[PDB]
This record gives structure tokens, C-alpha cells and sequence, in this order.
């Protein structure tokens, strides 16, 4: 029971006729309920006459004086900030854009998909007069257009978008303002001199408080940059802090939060290989628009009350303070302000996990995952389809929705075409059937791994258990296995999201080991578990072990490089030196997985070593220097770290 948003017929309009059926797209746009009264009125002057914004202007004035006529200058400066921040929505512009996007999307997307039952729950959240917060996952540039367009198509008033200062340029900026995008400064720092702009913070905080006070829907991307690995990066708690600061003071009654999972079959930007490693524009843009991409599916997670969440947290016991170093180091080597700063960081992480889980599994996503890990060398089309059907059902067994819904045979033939740069379709002698082999070259591999990462969040937990089984072997004690897997969670903590922030890594592995008993892979003999020895079960175990190949091999390779590290180094210079070493391994052909050379896994590897405390980080001016820690100063300790990460990866 889904709905296509792009599909428009004489049935969708009120008037049916020879003329009307031709102008169907125009008739649909003239039947929307966007009548201008609902949007924010007189924002600028309502922000200027807020007590704190006046206190900020009043204090910045009291700094510049060596009687006090300089309030007008800083007030005029403060007005000029708001002039280029606040969005002025024009429903005239909305309808024109909506008509253009309906034509453009219908060209280069095969369809867009909405679950009706979900969007009735968003409609119910609109029917209550109370402000909403739409928090989507950032995948592509098309994310900005999709969320607004889907509400506009169900005549829910268009949201105000927290727009990056990057997009603010002459002429083009005022078009964004008409469509509800309000530009926000990056880093709340105009210049180092004076530190934070007390004036600018007051205006930003004031604007958001004023915009929520008039009961209107807000859209914030928690991931500052769109993901280049193909999986959700770490959260940013910058704007949520203001929203919670609003609700904390009891200036507004309550806010409803909606995590939004957007999924593409093939993103418009295509591959990311260029940034994943290290006239002319006009040719590239025209070549992009003519290419027809696959399906799209936007899912809305059930909305919750921020007040009810924030209360529920205040009832919970003492938050665990276990440090990543304090957790792991024992295994490898045998505050009033901070409490709230943790509370917002947890909320942000909690939303992104809910948002990431809501994203549907596309045909491409599965095909990539099967090609890279289940076969790799190459397999026949008839054989690939039989494996595709077995993969398809495993995703539905864990309660994830699929984007593809057609015939199993066809969907794969459609999916292979979209990965045409990565894949080659040959002919086997004496076999009237297509043979497929994925590209193992460093430029091509990355593109497959990007679309393959789409399915990783389904199997990430079982994969952590599947690796632990191999680690504990080289009968299994229940307590011993879970403790081993719990340590691997802290190691792979930095990359992606593994569990909900409320649940500890122990109990998640403990219930995942519980699920392994249900499936019948492990059987009960503290308790002793036996691994089942069947042709069907083993190929599932080996699949899950290979699925954490790149993630572990990158860390293994990074840990080897750490051996020959001398003297303090700048991090931006160090990342380049480390990245080159992983790229070298793929050229020499000593590396098992070419996927591991990706830049995202280099950032994670270095950011992970900081948390364990291999690198001591003192920072000055802009760039932070990396000093070798007192614990990992000697040669023997660096080898002990390498050995531990090696124990997980297959040999
Ligand atoms: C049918 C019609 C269709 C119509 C079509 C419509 C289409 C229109 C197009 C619209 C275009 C839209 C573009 C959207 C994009 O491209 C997305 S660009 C990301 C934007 N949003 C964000 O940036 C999200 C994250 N925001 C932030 O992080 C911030 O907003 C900044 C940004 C300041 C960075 O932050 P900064 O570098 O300053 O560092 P910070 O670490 O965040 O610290 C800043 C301050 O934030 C507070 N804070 C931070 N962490 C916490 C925390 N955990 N708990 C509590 N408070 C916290 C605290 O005040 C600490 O200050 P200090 O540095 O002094 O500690
Ligand atoms: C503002 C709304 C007005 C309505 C019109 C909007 C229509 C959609 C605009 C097209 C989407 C944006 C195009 C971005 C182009 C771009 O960024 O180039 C692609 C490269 O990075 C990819 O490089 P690589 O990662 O090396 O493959």
C-alpha cells in the first residue's frame, strides 16, 4: 500500500476533459492549499524586540567605547545580519518551483514512493497546532527538494530549512529565501579576535525561538556534509542545543520530532571516488541530466514529543561514563555543564539511528552487497537471481522495507544497468546466459562499496558476532563470546551507528547472540554453545565475516603504519601520509580488499586511535599536532595493539 508522488492523472485533478488531461500537471498545482497566511509574519522586528537580543546589542555597545551613541551602529550591524538570514516565503514561487520539479523529477527518476500509513501519522501531527522538526539523513543534493515537494503534494505547509552559508551568493540567494531556506553562518566565528560573536548567537537563538513561537515546521540536516561512504556519519549538536534551550525555559509548550529516511537507487552525483581518494562544467551538467536513474523512497519514522523524551531521560539512572580507552585498554594491555552536553549528543545520535533504520533497501544496494562479498570472482545471472531472492527475504525477516517490488528476474536486470561503470556483462561459451564480474580496480571498487554500504546497517550487529566466533575459536562460553563482541563494538564505535544510545554494547551483543540461538546457527550444549556444521549455515557465517573485511583491514593497515611514527606531525598532513600507505597496498596488490583504501575509513582509524589514547592531541591556532602517548611510547605496546585487531580479521 504505497503511493507514487510523481504520477499525476485526470483522476488526481477535479476537472476531467480533453483539454484538462493535457494540462493535468497545471490543474494539480492550482488545487494546492498554500494560501500565505500560515507562514511567519514580521520576524525581523519580533527578533530585534526580544530582551536577550537587546541585552546582546547593549553589551557589544559597552565594549567599543573608550556619550554612548555607538548603540545605533551595532543595532544597524545587528539588523544587517537578520536581513540576509531570515527567509521571506512566497507561495507564488512555491507553486512555480513545484511545477518545474514535477517535470524534472518525472524525467530523471523512474518514480518516488511514500507509505500511505506513515504520511497519515505526519498529517495527524499537522492536525494538532504544535511546531514540527523534520530531521532527514543527508545522502545527495536532491534531499533539499524531496522533503518540501512531498508535503506540498499533500498540501502540508512547506518547512523552513537551515541552509548552509556555502549556497548564499548574489541573485540565487533570494530564490532560496522564497522557498523557505534561511541561511545560517558556519562556526559562529566571523574572526578569531573576540572569540564567539555574542551578538550573532543572540540573533540566531532569537530567530529560531521566534520561528517556533509562531508554530511552524523546521527542517535541519544533523550531518553537516552529505555522507561519502554511503552510511550515516557522526551527529552535529549545534542547532538541537538551541531547540532544547527553547523548550527548557518553558517559552514554548512542546515540539514534535520526525526522523526522515530518504533512499536513492542511484544518487544523481553518481560515484564519490574523486573526493573518496584526493566549458568543462557545462558538458558535465548536460551529461548528468540526460541519464535516467532508478527509484526513490522517503520514509517518516513515527513522531515523538521532545518534552516526553527529555522527562523520560531524567527518570533513568546514572549515565555510564566508561571511556573508550577505559573500556578497551584492559582487554588490549593485560561536570554539571558536561551532563547536558552529553544529553543533547545522545538525543542527536538517537534521531540519526531512527532516521537511518527507516531508509528502505534498494535493488542496487543488495546487488552490490552480493557482487562484492558473496561472489567477488563472478557468477551466472540465473545463479545471482536465486541468491538475490534469498537475500531479499532475509531483509524482510528483520522488519526492513524494500524499494523494489517488481519481478525478481527483472529488478536485477534493471539494477545491473545502473552499476554499468562497475560491472561487465560477458557471454560464457556453450551457455546461452549472461556472466557478471565486478571491477576490482581502485577507481571502480569504491563506487560498488558506496552502494553496498546501503545494506551494511542491516547485518552490522550479526557481523560483529560472526567475527567474534572466529576470534574466540583461535564449544564457546556464552559470557566469553559476548565480552569479546562487546570489545569489537567499542573498536568500530567511531564509524556508523551500531545501537541506540540508551542500550549498552553488552546487552545488544547479548540479545544478538540470543537471536543466533533462534536461527539455529548456535545451539546450547554461564552456558556452552556449539556452532552448527551445515553447508547452508557456514556460507552465511563466512559471508558475515567478509562483510567486516574492509572495516577491519583498514584498521589493521593503519595499526601497521603506526609502528614507524616519529616526532609530532600536523593531522591534515598525517591523514595524507596515512591515506597514501593504504593506496600503495592496492597498487602493490598486497591488500585483500581494495575497499579499505577509502578516505572515510582513514578519518575513522585516526579518530579511533585518539579515543584509545595512542595519539595525545595538543592543538594551537587552526591545525592540531599529533603527539605519541606515554602508554604507547614504547615499540612493544604498538605491536600488542596490532595483534589484537589482527585476531578479528580472517587469515
Ligand atoms: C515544492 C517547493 C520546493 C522548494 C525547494 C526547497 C529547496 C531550498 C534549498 C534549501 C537549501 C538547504 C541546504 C541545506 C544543507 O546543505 C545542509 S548544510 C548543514 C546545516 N546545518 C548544520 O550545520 C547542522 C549542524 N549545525 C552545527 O553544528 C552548528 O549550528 C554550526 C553550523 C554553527 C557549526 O557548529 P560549530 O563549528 O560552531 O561547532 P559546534 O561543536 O557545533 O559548537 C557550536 C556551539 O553549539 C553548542 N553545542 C555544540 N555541541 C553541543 C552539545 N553536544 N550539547 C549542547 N550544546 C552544544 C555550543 O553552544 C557550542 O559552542 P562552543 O563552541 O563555545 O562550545
Ligand atoms: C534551487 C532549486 C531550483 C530548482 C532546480 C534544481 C534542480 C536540481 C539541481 C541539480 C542537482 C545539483 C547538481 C550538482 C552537481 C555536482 O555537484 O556535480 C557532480 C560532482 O560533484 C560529482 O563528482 P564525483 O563525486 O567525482 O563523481
Amino acid at each position: 500500500g504505497l503511493r507514487n508522488v510523481i504520477y499525476i492523472n485526470e483522476t488526481h485533478t477535479r476537472h476531467r476533459g480533453w483539454l484538462a488531461r493535457r494540462l493535468s500537471y497545471v490543474l494539480f498545482i492550482q488545487e494546492r492549499d498554500v494560501h500565505k497566511g500560515m507562514f511567519a509574519t514580521n520576524v525581523t522586528e519580533n527578533v530585534l524586540n526580544s530582551s536577550r537580543v537587546q541585552e546582546a546589542i547593549a553589551e557589544v555597545a559597552a565594549e567599543l567605547n573608550p556619550q554612548s551613541k555607538a548603540v545605533n551602529k551595532v543595532k544597524k550591524k545587528a539588523k544587517r545580519i537578520l536581513q540576509e538570514m531570515v527567509a521571506t516565503v512566497s507561495p507564488a514561487m512555491i507553486r512555480l518551483t513545484g511545477w518545474v520539479l514535477l517535470k524534472l523529477f518525472n524525467s530523471f527518476f523512474w518514480n518516488i514512493q511514500i507509505h500511505k500509513g506513515q504520511l497519515e501519522m505526519v498529517k495527524a501531527a499537522t492536525e494538532t497546532n504544535l511546531p514540527l522538526l523534520f530531521l532527514p539523513v543527508h545522502r545527495s543534493h536532491i534531499d533539499y527538494l524531496l522533503l518540501t515537494f512531498i508535503l506540498f503534494c499533500h498540501n502540508i505547509k512547506a518547512p523552513y530549512i537551515a541552509s548552509g552559508n556555502n549556497l548564499n551568493i548574489p541573485i540565487f540567494s533570494t530564490l532560496i529565501h522564497k522557498l523557505g531556506g534561511f541561511f545560517i553562518r558556519r562556526r559562529l566565528d566571523e574572526t578569531p579576535d573576540g572569540r564567539k560573536d555574542v551578538l550573532y548567537r543572540a540573533l540566531l537563538h532569537g530567530h529560531i525561538v521566534e520561528l517556533l513561537r509562531q508554530q511552524q515546521f523546521l527542517e535541519i540536516f544533523l550531518e553537516g556534509t552529505r555522507s561519502r561512504s554511503g552510511k550515516t556519519s557522526c551527529a552535529r549538536a549545534g542547532l538541537l542545543s538551541v531547540v532544547v534551550d527553547t523548550l527548557s525555559t518553558n517559552v514554548i509548550p512542546d515540539i514534535l520530532i520526525i526522523p526522515v529516511g530518504i533512499s536513492y537507487d542511484r544518487i544523481i552525483e553518481g560515484h564519490y571516488n574523486g573526493e573518496q581518494l584526493g566549458w568543462s562544467v557545462a558538458r558535465g551538467v548536460i551529461r548528468m541530466l540526460r541519464k535516467n536513474y532508478g527509484c526513490v523512497r522517503v520514509d517518516f519514522a513515527q513522531p515523538f514529543s521532545l518534552k516526553e523524551y527529555l522527562e523520560s531521560q531524567s527518570q533513568k539512572p546514572v549515565s555510564a561514563l566508561l571511556s573508550l580507552e577505559q573500556a578497551l585498554l584492559p582487554a588490549i594491555l593485560p561536570t554539571d555543564e558536561s551532563l547536558r552536553r552529553r544529553l543533547i549528543a545522545n538525543l542527536a545520535e538517537h534521531i540519526l539511528f531512527t532516521a537511518s533504520k527507516s531508509c528502505a533497501i534498494m535493488s542496487t544496494h543488495i546487488v552490490a552487497c552480493l557482487l562484492l562479498y558473496r561472489h567477488r570472482q563472478g557468477i551466472d545471472l540465473s545463479t545471482l537471481v536465486e541468491d538475490f531472492f534469498v537475500m531479499k527475504e532475509e531483509v524482510l525477516a528483520r522488519d526492513f522495507d524494500l524499494g523494489f517490488s517488481g519481478n525478481s528476474e527483472d529488478v536485477v536486470m534493471h539494477a545491473i544497468q545502473l552499476l554499468g561503470n562497475c560491472v561487465t556483462i560477458t557471454h560464457t561459451s556453450r551457455n546461452d546466459e549472461f556472466f557478471i564480474t565486478p571491477s576490482t580496480t581502485v577507481p571502480s571498487v569504491f563506487e560498488l562499496n558506496f552502494y553496498s554500504n546501503g545494506v551494511l546497517h542491516v547485518f552490522i550487529m550479526e557481523a560483529i558476532i560472526a567475527c567474534s566466533l572466529y576470534a574466540v575459536l583461535n564449544l564457546i562460553s556464552q559470557e566469553q563470546l559476548v565480552r569479546k563482541a562487546a570489545s569489537l563494538c567499542y573498536l568500530l564505535s567511531n564509524e556508523g551507528t551500531i545501537s541506540l544510545p540508551c542500550q549498552t554494547f553488552y546487552q545488544v551483543c547479548h540479545e544478538t547472540v540470543g537471536k543466533f540461538i533462534q536461527y539455529g546457527i548456535l545451539t546450547v550444549a554461564d552456558c556452552y554453545l556449539k556452532v552448527s556444521q551445515s553447508k547452508e549455515h557456514q556460507q552465511f557465517i563466512t559471508f558475515l565475516q567478509r562483510l567486516l573485511g574492509p572495516l577491519l583491514e583498514a584498521y589493521s593497515s593503519a595499526a601497521i603504519f603506526v609502528h614507524n611514527f616519529s616526532g609530532p606531525v600536523p593531522e591534515p598532513e598525517y591523514l595524507q601520509k596515512l591515506h597514501k600507505y593504504l593506496i600503495t597496498r592496492t597498487e602493490r596488490n598486497v591488500a585483500v580488499y581494495a575497499e579499505s583504501a577509502t578516505y572515510c575509513l582513514v578519518k575513522n582509524a585516526v579518530k579511533m586511535f585518539k579515543d584509545i589514547g595512542v595519539f595525545k592531541e595538543t592543538k594551537q591556532k587552526r591545525v592540531s599536532v599529533l603527539e605519541l602517548s606515554s602508554t604507547f611510547l614504547p615499540q612493544c605496546n604498538r605491536q600488542k595493539l596490532l595483534e589484537y585487531i589482527l585476531s578479528f580479521v580472517v587469515l
